[PDB]
């Protein structure tokens, strides 16, 4: 009786207009099998026209021979659609429809996401706003004699409203570079997964979100499975030595902490009960602050934090969003946990306190380093262009955050820190670690120009069969790249002047 008429879906840019899903049109093919019954001899040109078996076509017909409705073909050109319609075959008619094309493919698939075979948002942005791309589909009334000849296609009982343009927070150029620069770290570390975001810390902004491995989402026929994954909002693990910023920040809003304080860490070990905390590089007697951060001391941090107490600690990172929601909606992202164990042990403190008593995805790891750099004011993260900026949520004091931030500089800049990370031009900050899942990824987490920030980037590279990964060598090399060529792309100035 009716027959929908599809609506145009909303097209899908990038932040600067590039085009990223387009609806185009295609002409479907649908048959009516009770009148292609009376033109059997026309079965095998149609069958052959459609590159299909003639006997798997004629099973499918006489299968259905009851039905007044069947697809043939979905998806042809308009100039194929025309050419098989232009048989004449009796029962066959064309649909317009309209079939997504990513002109950027491989390199933001996770982030767009797809469609299905009726054009409904399937994956990604697709889906997460499905509502406002879809649009309002039409219908005709098709009306037929008590059998199978159509008496009247009378009129359209309802147009078709078209869908809603939505530019993404992601900059393509930013994109490309992540992109690019995952897969030559991942080559050279021997690595096959990692992930890679890029935020804007004023604006809360995702700029850039690539996964590796990825895949060609205009080509899904029978791919590796490890390729479909959003690894950067599924991929949950505890953060370690990359959340010690965050138990920095609640030992300095303590009101019992300075950076010139200093910790007694020797000899690199420290016995709690039956537990003893290690620390991996245990050269170390008195450290202040900064060298607790430089040294990535689990001792020097375990201390402040049986000092201070773990409230203070899970208290900042449940403020600053790790283990809890984003509020993008986006499908499939995981929150990870940040247990509110309301009483802590000291070994359940210690653990927290460098990161290995909860779990986070690298989303919320830059989301939190956003809010870090963004002098301590978190804004809501977007995978959409942010016009007006929402006021935020000031989670730890401008301070505080000021004072970390000259900390994390730091650790990149001063001798003995990560210097791989060093951006050239500009004054970057930032913290590695080594992830845990026992899997393990090697990250590096950090913002730049240093003394006044932008943009924020979490770098995560898989760690294979065997470890050795040391996110300082690792990772911190693929922060300094992005971070150098995202800065220019963004005309940022350069801060490391005299
Ligand atoms: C945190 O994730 C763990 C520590 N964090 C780091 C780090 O700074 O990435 C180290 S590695 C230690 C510090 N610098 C040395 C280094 O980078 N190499 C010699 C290459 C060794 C620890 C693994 C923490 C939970 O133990």
């Amino acid at each position: 009786r009716h027959i929908a008429i599809p609506a145009h879906r909303g097209l899908i840019t990038d932040r600067n207009g590039e085009p990223l899903a387009v609806s185009t049109p295609v002409t479907t093919l649908w048959a009516n099998p009770k009148e292609l019954m009376t033109a059997k001899e026309r079965w095998p040109q149609l069958a052959a026209a459609l590159g299909q078996d003639t006997k798997l076509f004629a099973d499918r017909i006489e299968q259905n021979a009851e039905r007044e409705f069947i697809y043939l073909v979905r998806g042809l050109t308009p100039e194929q659609g025309e050419g098989v319609i232009a048989l004449k075959v009796p029962g066959v008619y064309s649909i317009e429809e309209f079939r997504r094309f990513y002109p950027a493919g491989e390199v933001v698939a996770h982030a767009v996401g797809f469609t299905d075979v009726d054009d409904r948002g399937r994956e990604g942005i697709e889906l997460a706003f499905d509502e406002w791309l879809a649009g309002v589909p039409g219908k005709r009334q098709v009306l037929k004699d008590r059998r199978g000849r159509v008496i009247k296609d009378v009129q359209v009982t309802k147009n078709a409203k078209p869908g809603k343009t939505l530019a993404l927070s992601i900059d393509l150029r930013l994109q490309y570079l992540a992109h690019r620069e995952l897969r030559n770290a991942l080559l050279e570390n021997g690595a096959k997964a990692g992930s890679l975001v890029i935020m804007d810390v004023k604006t809360g902004e995702i700029l850039a979100m690539t996964n590796q491995p990825t895949y060609n989402p205009n080509n899904r026929r029978n791919l590796q499975p490890a390729a479909m994954r959003n690894r950067a909002m599924i991929d949950v693990f505890e953060p370690g030595s990359t959340v010690k910023p965050f138990s920095m920040s609640a030992a300095l809003a303590s009101g019992r902490w300075k950076p010139s304080d200093i910790v007694d860490v020797y000899p690199g070990t420290l016995q709690i009960g039956r537990y003893t905390i290690r620390d991996v590089s245990r050269n170390s007697r008195q450290l202040d602050l900064t060298g607790i951060l430089i040294k990535s001391s689990n001792v020097g941090i375990s201390k402040i934090a049986f000092d201070i107490g773990a409230e203070s600690i899970y208290s900042v990172m449940q403020q600053v969003g790790l283990g809890q929601d984003t509020g993008l909606g986006f499908p499939g992202e995981r929150v990870g946990n940040l247990p509110n164990h309301r009483k802590w042990p000291k070994a359940e403190t210690a653990t927290l306190a460098y990161g290995y008593g909860l779990s986070v995805t690298a989303i919320q790891l830059a989301h939190a380093y956003a809010a870090l750099a963004n002098d301590g004011k978190s804004v809501p993260l977007s995978m959409t262009r942010v016009d007006r900026v929402p006021d935020g949520v000031q989670v730890i004091s401008p301070e505080v955050a000021s004072t970390v931030q000259g900390m994390l500089q730091q650790v990149v800049e001063a001798q003995g820190g990560v210097f791989r990370a060093q951006v050239p031009g500009y004054h970057a900050a930032g913290k590695s670690g080594t992830a845990r899942k026992n899997a393990y990824r090697s990250l590096f987490a950090g913002f730049a120009p240093a003394t006044d920030p932008r943009i924020a980037m979490v770098v995560v590279i898989d760690e294979p069969s065997k470890a050795g990964y040391f996110g300082g060598l690792v990772s911190a090399p693929v922060f300094s790249k992005v971070m150098a060529g995202a800065l220019r792309l963004m005309n940022v100035p350069p801060d490391n002047l005299p």
